[PDB]
């Protein structure tokens, strides 16, 4: 525990992203000049398929395209700092990109895990620093057959175990809304960035939560797909091999339609013989489309993170609007959640009690944003039992974590592995015996003050249960924190009164303003028919 | 501590006793009440033209069912195939739903697909008396379809094993020949349907267990890509382990009937009864393409030597594909023994076989298992130290000795990781050679009963398929000549271990058994293997 090869990747890691930032503001100045008359800010607000609509046509060119939404993303880091790195080589494929691509001239931001060639996936970890990817990985290689432009990548917590955003060589990234709050994570970066206008469409990683509360935090869209409808080949991670939790990565964007398009480019001919492991499922765009009435199950909380006013009020109203537009919407609430978060999600995640995890810190900095997640993790198995049988009786879901963060065997991670996959038969067959067509749930939010989601970790109940349960989930931004739904903070109390519930409380409140999100759910496999309803909030919620 | 086991054992015996006498009362009266049925006819129509007489109302399916049930009540008298008729089964046929793909169509079951109310016992003592509540999801589906699941067919003890012999039911044996296996763990289904007793079956394959019995049985079968179908209802030894994956999939007398059965599973009913697995619909056109293959194929896999049979049909079909206007390009999947012994046996024992050993606690094990038990049970230094003297002079033993070794979550991630990298290394080695699909030699021909559970190393043309997870399948394309069987006394094997001793004397006295070749494409690519098959099916075997 010396810290002189830490020190040194910082000052490396922090050169390179000064020098990125340089080189995009010497491009970006360069095309301005050449081009004063261009209306920048039509161009920007531009919703996505219009966008890609007006590049289709000819009417932008790919050029004008990617330098205006350059120099906006330049400007929106001086506030945030959610990018990492600028993808030098992305002005070549603005030039080779394929005029029949179905992103055709779309500049797309990347969350630093996804391997781009020649640069870092750091995950904020010295360790990492100065091995850059030799080969763009398979979704990347995907985005540019389809004509799109990869142009950075943005910001995660330190090794993406968190839904914070801070690491030890790039800093933190802060909620654009507000720069006292947390952009969410680990694909903060992208949700900062997306969600202050600098980038049309950006791809980040979900695990217990990842591309859905920075979507939330940041007032964006955001699809986690089922785990194995996309490739994670050449993904970048701190552990492999866990599969018992399912990882998913998914498009993030400014509205539903964004994220069916760019879904709809990725399920190709080219992703699926680039990766013969991912099933060949063309996106079924008549789901997509499709006008029909549901059956939309929902809860309002799951018992176990009391949800902040505005949560509950953002789901009540969306509930409501739903009733309106002839939805049938029935109460449902998937059996055993305290035992799917403590035990399988817990569990899964760290089966080996982080040995694999806690290998990628040796000899570096902790970030604070990951509070004391390292300190409990490096527990001897039997002081972690011992601790859990003592605050037992006082603090009961810490204590259930602990003892679910223990090494076991692989005897024992099989048992693990046929729980999760019982536990998914067992609300799938909730779910039809109540024929559900979809699933709408509250979604963690307002964004909580920074540095607190590592100490608030039973509020990812809301989003970790769909990793276990391996279900394609998204949010949509429904509504913002009224002064009413702020000053309601006061009254709330948590289920528990533990630690947990004693921070998110102080960390949800001064929210005014901030945007608020609800979650919706459908079965493995049926991405289309989450965004069909996805595309149904959205509509209703925010119509303009 | 065998009371107990010995109870179940003649429970079993009386229960397959009384679905044999059941059988067989309902059969004579049917034939009592229909004497001119011409029943040989019926029964040597191809499952194509049964399922199209049975759609026009040409062929009632009371007719096609009685007769099935018949032989199959026959065949079983040689074979010791059949465990249980599935006795709701005659309701099911007049309920069938007159519009499904399999209206009419008897079908057997591997004795792990649950049926309500009957025990799936794998052999097992503490399974015995423990009924399934419902019919597993392919069961419903096939149900939905109009299909009439009705026997169950009998599997080695645990079904952890490629010979078919359990201490309840006893032994099956190969219909060509009494002193062979019929294959397995799917033996029940190759004995069943190899001898005309039933026109298309349902088998599992975690290492080679419906291509065994497909090969040693002289009929057709496809792996498919573990999560192609659903698994839903299983009923299985060891659960929760997913390194090396389990599949389900047909097998019948020919491809055409292999390729209907999976456009039948892979249906509505199918996605909406296990939505965990992809909605992909059979690809007809795919399965019906007509264009030259880039054909990759391998003689020999350099682990196991191949029988002179196994290495002629391997050569023939080649040809053959070649005179047809298929290019046929030398291919070898890299690293074949890590793919053995270090990943798939790993993976299928990282827990040193303890949740294994449970199922076994206080019965008797059968012999066709070997040694196996006992292995297992050694403690895990004493498996290393035994690894460690054995591997100068018999490397194969002490490597899988090894990694049968309980071992630790954090080393089951990282061996969970090297499949996934090994299977993108063959993925990307295939490609370099822009491969449409593999032909491989197939086990064969069968071994002499007993002889599996002690030529573990022969599992090495087909586990390495479950490892890496494609779609695989074999089909019958020549028989041993006395040619191919007098050339086994020049058998060597590569590594003169007791592995290569106990195959080359299981091959022998084989002169006449049907022999395979093995297709393989890559993952979810089943109607293209399929199509493969259909070729070397028809190149090999015209009429
Ligand atoms: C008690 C300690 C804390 O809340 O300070 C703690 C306990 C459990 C976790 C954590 C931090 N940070 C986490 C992140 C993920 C998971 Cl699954 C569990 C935890
Ligand atoms: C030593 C003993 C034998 O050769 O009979 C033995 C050793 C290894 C295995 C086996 C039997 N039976 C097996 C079945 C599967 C696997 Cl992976 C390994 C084995
Ligand atoms: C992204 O998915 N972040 C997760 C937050 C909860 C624990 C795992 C990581
Ligand atoms: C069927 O798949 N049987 C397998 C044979 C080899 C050992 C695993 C079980
Ligand atoms: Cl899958």
């Amino acid at each position: 525990t010396g810290r002189q090869k830490a020190r040194g990747a910082a000052t490396r890691a922090r050169q390179k992203q000064r020098a990125s930032l340089e080189t995009m503001d010497k491009a970006v100045q360069r095309f301005r000049l050449q081009n004063p008359d261009l209306d920048s800010e039509a161009l920007l607000t531009l919703p996505l398929l219009q966008l890609v609509q007006k590049l289709q046509s000819g009417e932008l060119s790919p050029e004008a395209v990617f330098f205006t939404y350059l120099g906006k993303a330049w400007e929106v880091n001086k506030g945030t700092n959610c990018v990492t790195s600028y993808l030098t080589d992305c002005e070549t494929q603005l030039s080779q990109a394929p005029r029949q691509g179905l992103l055709y001239g779309v500049p797309v931001s990347l969350k630093e895990c996804f391997s781009y060639k020649g640069h870092d996936s750091t995950l904020g970890l010295s360790l990492n620093e100065g091995m850059p990817s030799e080969s763009d990985c398979v979704v990347v290689q995907v985005l540019k057959l389809q004509g799109a432009v990869p142009f950075v990548h943005t910001n995660v917590p330190q090794s993406m175990l968190s839904f914070d955003c801070s690491n030890p060589l790039f800093g933190q990234t802060m909620n654009p809304w507000k720069s006292s709050k947390s952009p969410g994570g680990s694909s903060g970066g992208e949700g900062a960035l997306i969600g202050s206008g600098g980038s049309p469409l950006g791809l980040g990683t979900d695990i217990g939560g990842s591309i859905r509360f920075p979507s939330a935090f940041c007032g964006i869209c955001g699809l986690k797909p089922t785990g194995n409808r996309l490739s994670k080949s050449g993904l970048k991670g701190c552990v492999y091999g866990q599969t018992a939790v399912q990882l998913s990565l998914g498009p993030m964007a400014r509205d539903v339609e964004s994220l069916a398009l760019c879904l709809k480019a990725l399920l190709c001919e080219h992703l699926f013989t680039l990766d013969p492991t991912v099933p060949p499922l063309p996106f079924r765009e008549e789901v997509y489309r499709s006008s029909r009435p549901l059956r939309v199950g929902y809860y309002e909380t799951d018992n176990y993170t009391m949800p902040s006013p505005a949560m509950r009020r953002a789901l009540i109203e969306t509930k409501q609007r739903l009733e309106a537009a002839g939805h049938t919407l029935i109460p449902f609430l998937p059996n055993n959640i305290p035992y799917a978060l403590e035990v399988l999600s817990a569990g899964g995640l760290f089966s080996d009690g982080g040995r694999s995890f806690l290998q990628n810190f040796k000899g570096d900095f902790v970030d604070p944003c990951l509070g004391d997640l390292i300190l409990i993790l490096r527990l001897p198995s039997w002081f972690k039992r011992l601790l859990s049988l003592l605050l037992k009786p006082l603090f009961p879901r810490l204590a259930a974590f602990l003892n679910s963060m223990r090494p076991r065997s692989a005897e024992k991670l099989w048992k693990l592995q046929h729980e999760i996959e019982m536990y998914r038969q067992s609300v799938i067959a909730q779910w039809k015996a109540m024929n559900l067509d979809v699933l709408l749930t509250p979604m963690l939010g307002p964004a909580l003050d920074l540095n607190t989601p590592g100490r608030a970790t039973g509020a990812i109940s809301y989003t970790v249960l769909y990793n276990c349960l391996d279900f394609p989930a998204g949010v949509v931004p429904v509504t913002t924190v009224t002064a009413e739904d702020d000053a309601q903070m006061e009254l709330y109390k948590g289920y528990f009164g533990d630690i947990w519930d004693i921070i998110l409380k102080k960390a949800m409140k001064n929210s005014v303003g901030l945007p608020v999100a609800v979650q919706c759910v459908a079965l493995p496999w049926q991405e289309e028919l989450c965004l069909r309803f996805m595309r149904e909030v959205e509509q209703l919620m925010t119509p303009q």
